[PDB]
């Protein structure tokens, strides 16, 4: 077949929770990067932006658009997504619960400097009495290595991607949470997911 | 019976209901009405990140609106066959889900800014959604948008409708087979049963 073709900016943005969870899931993809305005304009008039918008993954004769969508697809074709309907909303309320505080951080930068010393504040309040200690009990629940079903699973992945930009912006936040550090070990250690922290993988650099 | 605990109002519960309704499904509601009626699901463990929506369904306390109608859509069998029917459905919906989102806070954005805001939202409707959405239709003829038969994406798009009538009844006013649709999906027993006074179906807020 072909290989998916990942159509972004040469950034992190919304294209990144993708390339970590394709690369856990050990797929190998291209990279098409956006490059100027023109270059967007040239998806737009070729038809391939449903809503006029990348994230554009092709894939299995898609143009698949919406990282939800790419990202649900690519979970469920590589079993990254749960065993059952019930696994799969256990998995949902996880990782929506992460793509919400993955959100506050992605805009972070965006916003006037005004908004800014209180919006980080709000944002670190939040990690470290609403979200981490949400994943600890989760995670202390079971005492099992992975967040869903004792088995790998996209909640694994966008997690660690996130306690990763968790550690760019405050070191100190996870440091009362011990099982999320095992964690954030233990799948940086998953070979997949090692090769892609290494020098040269397509995992992108902060802005 | 699954429960739905959120505020007597719309707010990011009102898709579930059309949706839990569509598929024939009769759930309970608990109304918060207190900030103490809030604190009594926190304190009693029943929200994971201390949010509503929370529906009590099949033994879960599930939170998170996407988590909360993925495995509705699943287990009604409103989700398509398979996974690349569920990809083109992700796609539809998360299309659907970020112009309802826009419209959802537009009463909770800085007033000096919602003029504005109302301008653009009009913009997308008129130039992105409501195309991309006809032009589906138009490609296959079908009745429904996917897999010639009723899925969750009919259901989100048909309520979207609805509130875009209300914000401004012209937009939709070149598009015959958004209109076309608006009128079948209505008329669907569980849908027309819904649209009917005395519902649980809620009203738009006001203050």
């Amino acid at each position: 077949a072909e290989k998916p073709k990942l159509h972004y900016f040469n950034a992190r943005g919304r294209m990144e929770s993708t390339r970590w969870l394709a690369a856990a899931a050990g797929v190998e993809f291209e990279e098409k990067f956006i490059k100027s305005a023109e270059d967007l304009d040239k998806l737009r008039n070729d038809g391939y932006l449903m809503f006029q918008q990348v994230p554009m993954v092709e894939i299995d004769g898609m143009k698949l658009v919406q990282t939800r969508a790419i990202l649900n697809y690519i979970a469920s074709k590589y079993n990254l997504y749960g065993k059952d309907i019930k696994e799969r909303a256990l998995i949902d309320m996880y990782i929506e619960g992460i793509a919400d505080l993955g959100e506050m951080i992605l805009l972070l930068p965006v916003c006037p400097p005004e908004e800014k010393d209180a919006k980080l504040a709000l944002i670190k309040e939040k990690i470290k009495n609403r979200y981490f200690p949400a994943f600890e009990k989760v995670l202390k629940s079971h005492g099992q290595d992975y967040l869903v079903g004792n088995k790998l699973s996209r909640a694994d992945i966008h997690l660690v991607e996130l306690l990763y930009y968790v550690e760019e912006l405050d070191s100190s936040l996870i440091s009362s949470f011990p099982l999320l550090k095992a964690l954030k070990t233990r799948i940086s250690n998953l070979p997949t997911v090692k090769k892609f922290l290494q020098p040269g993988s397509p995992r992108k650099p902060p802005m």
